[PDB]
């Protein structure tokens, strides 16, 4: 739908995203582009620290503050953790702070990197008319040479982009349901578990494009937050904005709208529940942009598709709502192998709970399954 910033093409990234900042800028996409020379020589806190305040004024399109977020966003991650090997800023300082929490409030995210700013948001393709296709895309930003941000991040965009087919199917299931058409539904439920089964197999790239020491000991550094962060455990200063630091999750990749744009389209109760994984999810739409999070919050008003399939009797609708239930399952199920190569063994072998977050994964994998109708 239009009215949610939900593209036919790239879903729940943004379309075409803006390269360039007017000229006013400048100075701060000088720092954006240069991060991993300007970190590596140990000179991007010098820099950022002699930078004046710029207002946000000359920011005049939505997608100029979506560019805008991701290269403060960017030098404030570079800022804070730096080298990336423990020496860390606990202020913010005002120039870069107050214009970035200003610009957050306007776009109702909070002044910390997230998943649509690095990933939804970092991307265009080398030839406009050719295909997405990894070989013709290209991020705009990384943080250190060999960080493979440039795998991680177009990997999991092609993610999202094989997901908008399915998600573009579900208005036809809802009108469906409001019409009676049970074939037009049987045919778009199937349709959607095809997609999410496409979609599982694009998952798979990211072990041609990530290397597992890289993104644990390097990129994952960068995406850190400071919520219950004891490197920070009191938060960040956002100097000139808020006087007591204040505390943000990381830009992980948990902030994707996808799976839950899908539990909700299916009826499962992840977001119910006092529980640490409803407290989770929940906490996560909060790192969505809000079109997105008003998105999901209307999917879970309308009727529910599970009720309309049980009510009916209907063996081939079951099979079909299944079979959109089961994708799903086989998304997380290999999410978690993804989570056991690229964090769980490079911490064994030293540096993430670990069980903790294990069991996390398989609790909302586990809720998911069981799910299904049969
Ligand atoms: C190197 C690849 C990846 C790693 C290491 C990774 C890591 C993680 C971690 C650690 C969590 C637990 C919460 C947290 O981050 O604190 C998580 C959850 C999650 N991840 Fe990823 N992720 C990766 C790729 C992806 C991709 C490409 C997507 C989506 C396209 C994704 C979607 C999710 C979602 C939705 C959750 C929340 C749990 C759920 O909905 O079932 N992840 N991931």
């Amino acid at each position: 739908s239009a009215a949610y910033h939900i593209d036919e093409e790239v879903g729940f990234a943004l379309p075409n995203p803006q390269e360039n900042l007017p000229d006013f800028y400048n100075d701060w996409m000088f720092i954006a582009k240069h991060l991993p020379d300007l970190i590596e020589s140990g000179q991007l806190r010098e820099r950022v620290e002699k930078l004046n305040m710029l207002s946000i004024d000359h920011l005049t399109d939505h997608k100029s503050q979506r560019l805008a977020r991701l290269v403060l966003g960017c030098i404030t991650m570079a800022y804070v953790w730096g080298k990336g090997h423990g020496d860390v800023r606990k202020v913010l300082p005002r120039n870069i702070a107050v214009p970035y929490c200003q610009l957050s409030a306007a776009l109702e995210l909070p002044p910390i990197l997230v998943y649509a700013d690095c990933v939804l948001a970092n991307w265009k393709k080398k030839d406009p008319n050719k295909p997405l296709t990894y070989e013709n895309m290209d991020v705009l930003f990384s943080f250190r040479d060999g960080d493979c941000s440039k795998g991680f991040f177009l990997v999991s965009l092609l993610v999202e982009i094989a997901a908008a087919s399915a998600i573009k199917v579900i208005p036809t299931v809802f009108k469906a349901m409001q019409m009676q058409e049970r074939d037009t539904l049987l045919k778009a439920l199937l349709e959607i578990a095809s997609c999410l089964e496409k979609a599982l197999q694009v998952f798979h790239q990211i072990h041609d494009h990530v290397n597992p020491k890289a993104f644990f000991s390097v990129l994952r550094i960068y995406l850190s937050g400071w919520k219950g962060n004891p490197q920070l455990s009191d938060g960040l200063v956002y100097e000139g904005f808020w006087e007591d630091p204040k505390e943000f999750a990381g830009g992980s990749a948990g902030q994707s709208s996808v799976f839950q744009c899908f539990d909700v389209l299916l009826g499962i109760q992840q977001t119910a529940g006092g529980g640490h994984a409803a407290q989770f999810l929940q906490d996560m739409r909060r790192y969505m942009p809000p079109a997105h999070r008003n998105f999901l919050c209307s999917l879970e008003s309308n009727p529910s598709v599970r009720e309309f399939v049980l009510s009916k009797g209907d063996a081939g609708l079951r099979e079909a709502y299944d079979a959109c239930v089961k994708a799903l399952v086989s998304l997380r199920s290999y999410h978690l192998q993804i989570v056991t190569k690229y964090i769980l063994i490079p911490a064994s072998q030293q540096p993430t709970g670990g069980t903790d977050l294990m069991n996390f994964l398989k609790t909302v994998r586990s809720t998911t399954e069981k799910s299904l109708l049969k």
